[PDB]
């Protein structure tokens, strides 16, 4: 068995391997990469994303949210309060400003060190989930816009053809912005591109001890738990890594740089947060290996996590049984 202690894995594809991308996915996974949760590709050095990012400052940042904690420093949750609109020159002048900006440090390390300490204390304000693609058209290699959709990843697979559609998302983020624990919608894959800016740290449990996440978290966060039988797709919880550690749970630990993408992998629960102003863009995607933990994907169906559209065709077929609750708690 490949990667059996399920770190994360590193990949350096050269030009010739970037050029199909379902075939290079599989082959990470033929390497034991998917056991990790969560796999890093560096690009080959002839590729780029785009020219450049001179002409970015007039995206409209419609709803940005400010990132409110309660709890503890190590345990606690966030919620997400709507601001005014903003332009993305706006939000980085913001980011940038002494109320937001990255603290003084000595490494990576130290910052995750102030970060866990001081987070709670603070609300930053995080550009997250606006509909929208910064890859040049002419982009051909790992052009998260141009991927195989994933409802005609079902249609081949399954043979019914389905609704929907499949686009990216980019996220503007600034120091203390976080992203709470959680697996993809359908326990899907996800890929991320960090186009500019400060650095982004991810923690992972690998898919195969995701259950020991959960039951963390409902002894944690006992009221929500009570609430919802898959609270995490409320996409709220933050636990720290000193209190995984405490509580024996596996995960790993990595830092993405402006240039680098992330995968993750079905039920590979994730969560962390940027170290100053960035712009990252993420999808989901599917593949055959993926079906099977569509079928089995927890739902909550108490009416917070509301979804997009294309859930519903996934739901439908991959979990008949499920969806007449489910669609109760979308409406
Ligand atoms: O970048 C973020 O805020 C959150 N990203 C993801 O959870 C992802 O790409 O799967
Ligand atoms: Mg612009
Ligand atoms: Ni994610
Ligand atoms: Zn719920």
């Amino acid at each position: 068995a490949q990667n059996p202690n399920c770190n994360i894995m590193i990949f350096h594809p050269t030009k010739e391997e970037f050029n199909d991308f379902d075939k290079y996915i599989a082959y990470m996974e033929s390497q034991g990469a998917h056991r990790a949760g969560l796999a890093k590709i560096i690009p080959p050095k002839e590729w780029k994303a785009r020219e450049t990012y001179d002409n970015i400052s007039e995206i409209l940042i419609a709803t940005p949210l400010q990132q409110v904690a309660s709890g503890r420093a190590g345990v606690f949750t966030q919620y997400h309060k709507k601001k005014k609109a903003m332009t993305v020159g706006e939000y980085r002048h913001l980011a940038n400003s002494k109320k937001y900006q990255t603290p003084p440090h000595q490494n990576f390390e130290d910052l995750e060190r102030k970060y866990w300490k001081n987070r709670i204390y603070n609300s930053p304000i995080y550009g997250a989930d606006i509909s929208g693609s910064l890859f040049d058209e002419n982009t051909k290699q790992w052009n998260l816009g141009h991927l195989g959709t994933i409802q005609d990843l079902l249609e081949k697979e399954c043979g019914v053809v389905i609704e929907g559609v499949n686009t990216p998302y980019l996220y503007f983020g600034m120091w203390k912005t976080t992203f709470a624990w959680h697996t993809e919608d359908m326990d899907l894959y996800s890929i991320n591109y960090l186009h500019l800016g400060e650095p982004k740290t991810w923690y992972v449990v690998p898919p195969e001890h995701g259950q020991r996440l959960e039951r963390l978290a409902r002894e944690l966060f006992p009221g929500s738990s009570r609430g919802c039988g898959a609270f995490l797709r409320h996409k709220v919880a933050l636990i720290s890594p000193t209190v995984l550690k405490e509580n024996g749970i596996p995960f790993n630990r990595i830092t993405q740089e402006a240039g680098e993408f992330m995968v993750t992998f079905p039920y590979g629960y994730h969560a962390g947060f940027n170290h100053g102003f960035n712009c990252a863009e993420a999808i989901n995607f599917a593949t055959p290996r993926w079906i099977d933990y569509g079928k089995m994907a927890s739902q909550c169906s108490c009416g917070e996590a509301r979804v997009t559209f294309s859930m519903d065709a996934f739901v439908r077929i991959l979990q008949p049984e499920r969806y007449d609750l489910w669609k109760r708690g979308q409406d």
